[PDB]
């Protein structure tokens, strides 16, 4: 394994100044002329990384089959395009294949019985399907020279399957030679028992306004106990009334615009998580393939910071000397 | 502990159905199976497998009066009663997937929230069970992804013991007899015997070892098979081959089950699945695809088994 620095062959670890691009991963959106303009515009955040994020799908939280690279999901060609375009813009890339559930159930609920029973689908079946999905993209990440692969995102009810996760990572190592991360959910940084199996620890930093100092203290101790580099694989807040109290809640107060609430979230997050030597930055959430007009920004309720005060907080943080030296 | 010769009545628990004139006739007809027990079964509801609020005794679910009626009617027919309140999920998800994060997080509902709601639900019915003199209370049914929450199940059982003085059972799912670490907390172990045709001999040997290791009484809280093509291969699959009628398949299931599970001293019988409040006409029996054995060859297997001397001796 390795400690604070991934082994040289997989590359100190780079400080991540990033923005997530492409969610939810719709072929028609990625293939549009608008996609190229969106990605170009995103570079004005002064980012040096992007997470190319897109979905795979399973019917229910308890079904074993995962479908990917089928309409309306992204084609391998769309993926190669996004990676290459990002690189052409001078960005390092984190490939982020994410399994969603067709019935709308949050992926964190994906789960099977601890004990295999004849009358139900098993962990073995699901992990075989998830391995097919993640190895497909791991091979794509290798072929396209992606600097990092995120092998999962907030798969809370799967994390206890340590043997299966280690087995999957071993297979990933065989086809992908870059940096591996797993993105645990918010509040779960101390719950993953197999952090030693990945190069870099990562979590979703959707911590509420007024809690960042507390979370810095908590996370710092967890990271120090693992001796691994750590960064936020997701961090953001919608521009809506009271969203800073629940930054992860994408359904909170839809259409109730509050630019200032998003701005305050970003100022507090960067106040407590900045240039500490154990911390390796931010993959922000998020930026769409089809971006709204700058003139509609003041009435937009999304996580996107484009044309909003938060974008300026991000830009000044990512161009500031303390962060630019990292 | 009594040897249980039973049939489940009332599922899914619809007030309108239970208050119909048909309900009394259905229960009376059920006594011709030569049963000495019934499980009065009915649902409560939660929105999703991951929501903490359970609703009960609200339309279209059974009223307390409906429940008091079912219990009293069964007892007036000479039957002992197992009260069986069952939580279902409105979105259709099987209750066995009801589940919360092992770690409490501020952004999600918690086990304590769900258990508090489950406690209100179960204690309401426990009190009703005490007031109506139910001989047994079943405190849950195939709640697989809750069973690891041992402290919370034992806390719930402690509260139930404070308001209900009868026999307590927990109905684990099929194949889960050896997966419950808290069988000591209940009076009698029970499971859902939906074992396929050709497997009963193996299951008798498997279950005997489990029950003997615990040194507690055991019975099937559910067992049955739809009268459908190939249903005996997957007796628990209520969605299998709807409308493809096979009376013989159901008959064979029953004959095999009774051949392997009968009068063993550690075995306490069967609570069969199931019998509706609104029973179909005897003339429609041959085209009926339900678990119900009414007007089918299986009913005859059950009757001869329950009235046989070997089982009459238990």
């Amino acid at each position: 394994s390795s400690g604070l620095v991934p082994r040289g062959s997989h590359m100190s670890m780079d400080y991540i100044k990033g923005m997530t691009w492409g969610w939810i991963g719709n072929s028609e959106d990625w293939r549009s002329n608008e996609a190229e303009r969106s990605m170009e515009e995103m570079t004005n955040l002064a980012i040096n990384w992007t997470a190319i994020a897109f979905q795979g799908l399973q019917e229910t939280a308890h079904s074993p089959d995962i479908t990917f690279a089928e309409p309306p999901m992204v084609t391998d060609e769309n993926v190669r395009w996004a990676i290459a375009k990002a690189k052409s813009l001078g960005l390092s890339v984190i490939l982020k294949p994410i399994v969603n559930v067709r019935d709308g159930t949050w992926r964190a609920h994906i789960n099977f019985f601890d004990k295999d029973v004849p009358c139900e689908p098993t962990w073995s079946q699901w992990f075989k399907s998830y391995e097919s999905f993640m190895l497909h993209y791991a091979k794509l990440a290798e072929d396209t020279g992606c600097e990092m692969l995120c092998i999962g995102c907030a798969m809370v009810q799967t994390e206890r399957r340590e043997k299966e996760w280690r087995d999957l990572i071993q297979k990933v190592r065989q086809v992908y030679s870059g940096i591996i991360t797993y993105n645990c959910d918010k509040y779960q940084e101390d719950e993953v028992t197999w952090w030693d199996a990945v190069d870099v620890m990562s979590s979703s930093g959707y911590y509420p306004i007024g809690s960042w100092e507390h979370h810095e203290s908590r996370i710092k101790k967890i990271v120090e106990s693992w001796q691994k580099p750590f960064f936020f694989m997701e961090a953001g807040c919608p521009s809506r009334l009271e969203s800073g109290s629940v930054p992860y809640d994408w359904n909170k107060n839809r259409g109730q615009i509050d630019m200032d609430e998003q701005r305050v979230f970003y100022e507090e997050m960067f106040k407590f998580f900045h240039g500490q030597k154990w911390f390796y930055g931010f993959m922000l959430w998020d930026w769409p393939a089809k971006l709204y007009r700058l003139e509609d920004a003041s009435e937009n309720d999304d996580y996107c910071v484009y044309g909003k005060p938060a974008a300026e907080v991000i830009k000044s943080f990512f161009t500031s000397n303390k962060i630019a030296k990292r």
